[PDB]
């Protein structure tokens, strides 16, 4: 839209929007270069890589008289490529806060894609341009298709040991009419496990069912069919949806007392926008129903794990980058924000930066398959030597041990490490064994415990 575009285009240095209307990541950056002119430097952020490699294709082949630039890859050198530049946030992360800036400041315009995803690489991308925002234009971009009626239904729980008539049946812990199975049928469950156990049970009762691509053809190919998903992104004929209203998801316990961050998927609630994506899969071609639980919808993504997560690419500038993410939302306002959260993570960010990073530790982080590289960072601060502890199988602790690369760790044996940060299933085989997490052995733990316990006090 004309509006929109002279509103952007009439910007000074140092200022901030947001826009919501979905043309967006393609015809938006397109109308601002042709109104801005054709050599003039515009930057487009994409959460992935393949995304951002999807629109490039797509836009140079649409619009020949504009000039198309992708950044997914390894850092152009002296980078002054004169169309719209489509990168990945990631691509910005390897380069130090001065080289950064220098990219920036080149760009006329710099557009952020949907900022709602809150990816560490994207978080720490924007607390960090923010530093220096009085320099940029900046525009974050979001977009926050139903043709038939759908009718919609809440299932109430089953409960254990329940007797449900001849006239229903459990769908993953929800009551559902028995006449909804003569229908194509889709379902939404948190885990894998729960995917393969209300498939194989549907299966044995005599329902055409499958569980998530290949193998699913097979059951999609007849109707009726039941195919048990976690949150997914081919299903013909889609009459009714069933959805649990929960998803997997990794979360973060902070603490005065040591380990200070405990880490791990947690069952939680989905968003309004998962609910309507989820409701979403009927309706398109034909009429649809829509079961859901009891359970209520959260307002946004929780993005504390991505947080902690975005903190190690400040570790090599000395920035914090909760102290980033906080001074930016104060600014651009993107996120709901958790004040005691923010504050907790921002004492901790302080403790990950307050040393230099050991070589030993670094080069271990750069080369390992570990899952969460920062837990070696901010556990360098009490200890060198990694530790295995034996995997948590049920609820029992067992004789199985993750093996990631480039450690050269230890079994966890009688001897519980002084760990800043542990997983759920770390925590979890220290208590299940009987023993006990030690306490700060340093004035910086010591001080960071402090500090945390006044704040919880405060809250």
């Amino acid at each position: 839209l004309t509006e929109m575009v002279k509103k952007i285009t009439t910007m000074n240095r140092g200022e901030f929007r947001q826009i919501t209307l979905a043309g967006k990541t393609t015809e938006l950056p397109r109308s601002v270069i042709e109104e801005i002119g054709r050599h003039k430097r515009v930057l487009v952020l994409i959460p992935l890589r393949a995304a951002a490699e999807s629109v490039y294709q797509y836009m140079r082949q649409k619009h020949p008289s504009i000039a198309f630039n992708l950044r997914i890859g390894e850092m152009k050198e002296g980078d002054m490529a004169t169309g719209i530049t489509y990168a990945s946030y990631g691509y910005f992360c390897q380069m130090s806060q001065p080289k950064l800036r220098a990219a920036m400041v080149e760009y006329s315009f710099i557009f952020l894609d949907e900022y709602h995803c809150a990816t560490p690489e994207q978080l720490a991308i924007m607390g960090k341009i923010h530093r220096f925002s009085e320099n940029l234009r900046v525009v974050a971009m979001t977009a926050t298709g139903q043709k038939h009626p759908i009718e919609e239904f809440i299932a109430p729980e089953v409960m254990k040991g329940e007797d449900l008539g001849s006239e229903y049946l459990d769908i993953a812990g929800l009551k559902i009419p028995v006449e909804e199975m003569k229908n194509n049928m889709l379902v939404f469950v948190p885990t894998r496990n729960m995917a393969v156990e209300a498939a194989k049970k549907l299966k044995a009762k005599g329902y055409n069912s499958g569980y998530y691509p290949s193998n699913l053809r097979v059951v999609t190919s007849q109707s009726p069919y039941v195919v048990v998903a976690t949150n997914a992104i081919t299903l013909p004929d889609l009459d009714v949806v069933v959805d649990t209203g929960l998803k997997c998801e990794k979360r973060i316990r902070l603490s005065p007392k040591m380990p200070f961050i405990v880490t791990g998927l947690k069952r939680m609630a989905v968003t309004i926008g998962e609910q309507a994506q989820r409701r979403g899969r009927v309706g398109r071609v034909k009429p649809g129903r829509y079961y859901r639980s009891q359970e209520t919808p959260v307002g946004s993504k929780d993005y504390h794990y991505d947080l902690l997560q975005a903190q190690r690419y400040g570790i090599e500038d000395g920035i914090n980058i909760t102290k980033s993410f906080r001074e930016m939302n104060y600014d651009w306002s993107l996120y709901e924000e958790d004040s005691l959260m923010i504050t907790q993570l921002e004492i901790l960010n302080n403790l990950l930066i307050s040393e230099e990073l050991p070589m030993a530790v670094k080069n271990i982080m750069a080369r390992t398959d570990h899952p969460e590289p920062i837990q070696l960072a901010y556990n360098s601060y009490e200890t060198q030597v990694p530790v295995l502890f034996p995997k948590i199988r049920n609820g029992e602790v067992t004789d199985t041990y993750d093996n990631y690369t480039f450690l050269n760790a230890r079994k966890l044996g009688d001897d519980v490490p002084p760990y800043v940060y542990a997983t759920e299933d770390e925590d979890l085989a220290v208590e299940l064994l009987g023993l006990d997490w030690p306490d700060p052995g340093n004035q910086g733990t010591v001080e960071a415990g402090r500090a945390l316990k006044q704040v919880v006090g405060l809250s």
